[PDB]
């Protein structure tokens, strides 16, 4: 080919990919860009 291609690493990863596919059945895939570890004991301030 003439351009690079991703598709013979997730070959060499897909035994690995089948197993974490498996392994996630009841966890949540992602993440959401919202939570923050110190959210938690912030307080907000609105100024007018």
């Amino acid at each position: 080919a003439k351009n690079m291609n991703v598709r013979p690493l997730l070959n060499y990863f897909e035994p690995l990919f089948t197993w974490l596919k498996d392994q996630n059945k009841n966890s949540f895939v992602g993440w959401s860009t919202d939570w923050s570890p110190y959210a938690d004991q912030s307080i907000k301030v609105r100024i007018s």
